[PDB]
């Protein structure tokens, strides 16, 4: 298929990633720059994050949804349903609202798209409503990550996705502090994308630091498999 070819052969070796994400919860304003590396033939994603203006005023997990699913590993049989490649190397704006149960809300936006060679994840998050003291302005979540499947589908009347999941982040206490995510891709180009029939991304992350490094950070490997059209 000489569409699966195009975004096939942007992804099929080791391709440089560079985040960007401008912040601001509650007023808190914070930037952080991200650095690493993507192999979608593996699923595979090693990244690392600085926070740029000193300290996160945020927990780092709560961030790990906003910093690339182009790096998905689509089985062949599910190559036709990869619309993340599909919309390369144009690219893709990827919108979040995620809902802190009895907490505040993010509101993302991001671009994702070929800067050359380098994959760039271009991001704006807006926090409000938060609780000075709860769970993520008061740093109560543990940093580690559970495995989560996101059901992608097609929202053909806009020539695009809707992803709908649910994170829940470990809080200290042993209990657990719910993070529903709402999403919406769009193509940035006036081409011809892939539209999906239902099917779901299969996500692990493991959170890591660097040891070597002073500033305040997080290291993020990822390994994302498409399934579920058996």
């Amino acid at each position: 298929d000489p569409m699966v070819s195009k975004g096939e052969e942007l992804f099929t070796g080791v391709v440089p990633i560079l985040v960007e994400l401008d912040g601001d919860v509650n007023g808190h304003k914070f930037s952080v720059s991200g650095e690493g590396e993507g192999d979608a033939t593996y699923g595979k994603l090693t990244l690392k994050f600085i926070c740029t203006t000193g300290k996160l005023p945020v927990p780092w997990p709560t961030l790990v949804t906003t910093f690339l699913m182009c790096f998905a590993r689509y089985p062949d049989h599910m190559k036709q349903h990869d619309f993340f490649k599909s919309a390369m190397p144009e690219g893709y704006v990827q919108e979040r609202t995620i809902f802190f149960k009895d907490d505040g809300n993010y509101k993302t936006r991001a671009e994702v798209k070929f800067e050359g060679d380098t994959l760039v994840n271009r991001i704006e998050l807006k926090g409000i409503d938060f609780k000075e003291d709860g769970n993520i302005l008061g740093h109560k979540l543990e940093y580690n990550y559970n495995s989560h499947n996101v059901y992608i589908m097609a929202d053909k009347q806009k020539n695009g996705i809707k992803v709908n999941f649910k994170i829940r982040h470990n809080i200290e206490d042993g209990s657990v502090q719910l993070a529903d995510h709402y999403q919406q891709n769009t193509p940035i180009g006036d081409g011809p994308v892939l539209l999906p029939d239902n099917h779901y991304l299969s996500y692990q992350s493991a959170l890591s630091k660097d040891p070597n490094e002073k500033r305040d950070h997080m290291v993020l490997l990822e390994f994302v498999t498409a399934a579920g059209i058996t």
